[PDB]
């Protein structure tokens, strides 16, 4: 009855559902960033729209962690399918985040690696079992396994088999949860990343994006109302 | 006035943090803030650490916390244009993403959504940083910087950056990151580094061999416009 839960999420839309669910709620606009605070099934909870990409997330989830001092954050939003048995909908947790995009090799450095981090971050544990509790309570399909981040929409082509070939375990690629882990890691606040499927990253992405955005938010969604429930009492 | 200055690496901001008198050391989600005065003007000091979530994370503690007037963004850099030569001094018209890329919809490579493609640095700062430059005889461009969460040795990375940005005339990897903060805190910003490499196949060796020399030119040119700034 007093753990606080961040939620960070990009788009409007990627949000807009659990915004509409809190009660008690109220805005706080910062940094160019909107925070909602209230409550989300008698959980207190702090939802952020960071904005698409790793700076901007990496902003919100510091004003997020420095001014409401959430104990947990949960990463939610979609993402490409990477792994075989995903499909457009099925969601993604993270076991760990890694950036598709950095690139240090020059000096040493493990490809995804950035100087003065681990070539990768963990998402906590426990977060990571409530929520293949949730997934195995609402019957879901879902993978776990290594997310990785950068600041491009895959689009088939060059841009996903480079994905492929360095990150042969990755199970599915987006925008902001390294940024957001990387913050956390900092901070040393535990994270996990709970993501809906809305497309595979192929030459079709896009068009796939657009036409299952709305399913992508309302699977992500559901599974976040359902693990700050969890979270909270179980 | 108080002038926030930004470097990444630790042998890039450690003659600075040398000068500042009536210091103090504020640590923060794994950030250094070094407040106190750089001969005679108030500054906020906050070593980073490399690339963009790490820089975007030290600004915004810095901006919302020491809520500096200005922001200098410093440290080295990758010439790209055909008159840089390691030592000599790049300065920002402008900074870009060169690893940004969400064409896919429409926006313009390197920008981000709900970002202008680019993001410009202050004109004030520009003209003082020319002053400085010209006052000390350095050799320096002023233009486009493009950063990226990668350090550039040629072959196709180069390639890509020639081909999205054959404008830009250096590269590195915090620059937009600070831009990026600074725009969404309305704060004014420019980028004053030195060349330490021309990011071709032989930039690491070279980054390496002129660690130093970077960080000395950029930390005096850093020094010149801050009093520049606060006393003409
Ligand atoms: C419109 S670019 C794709 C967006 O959806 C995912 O959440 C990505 O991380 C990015 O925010
Ligand atoms: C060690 S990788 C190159 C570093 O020097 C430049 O300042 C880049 O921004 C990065 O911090
Ligand atoms: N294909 C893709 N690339 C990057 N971020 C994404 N988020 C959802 N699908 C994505
Ligand atoms: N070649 C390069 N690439 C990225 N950042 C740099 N900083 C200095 N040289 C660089």
């Amino acid at each position: 009855f007093s753990m606080k839960i961040g939620i960070i999420g990009a788009m409007e839309e990627q949000v807009t559902l659990l915004r509409d669910k809190i009660e008690n709620r109220q805005t706080i606009s910062l940094g160019g960033c909107e925070i909602y605070t209230g409550q989300l099934n008698g959980t207190e909870v702090a939802l952020l729209k960071s904005g698409i990409g790793k700076v901007a997330a990496a902003l919100g989830a510091t004003l997020l962690l420095e001014h409401c001092k959430p104990d947990v954050i949960i990463n939610t939003g979609s993402a490409g399918g990477l792994a075989p048995t995903l499909k457009v909908g099925d969601i993604v947790v993270s076991d760990e985040a890694r950036y598709h995009d950095a690139d240090v090799t020059a000096f040493g450095y493990e490809y995804g690696q950035l100087p003065g981090c681990p070539a990768g971050f963990k998402a906590d544990d426990k977060l990571i079992a409530a929520a293949e509790a949730c997934i195995a309570e609402l019957n879901l399909n879902a993978v776990r396994g290594l997310i990785v981040s950068g600041d491009a929409f895959i689009n088939g082509s060059v841009g996903l088999a480079k994905i492929r070939h360095n990150f042969p375990q990755a199970i599915a690629v987006e925008m902001e949860a390294t940024a957001i882990a990387h913050v956390c890691h900092n901070f040393n606040v535990p994270f996990v990343v709970v993501r809906a499927i809305s497309d595979v990253a192929d030459q079709q992405s896009h068009l796939s994006f657009d036409e299952f955005l709305a399913v992508a938010a309302k699977q992500s969604s559901l599974m976040v109302e359902s693990l700050v429930q969890k979270l909270a009492h179980g």
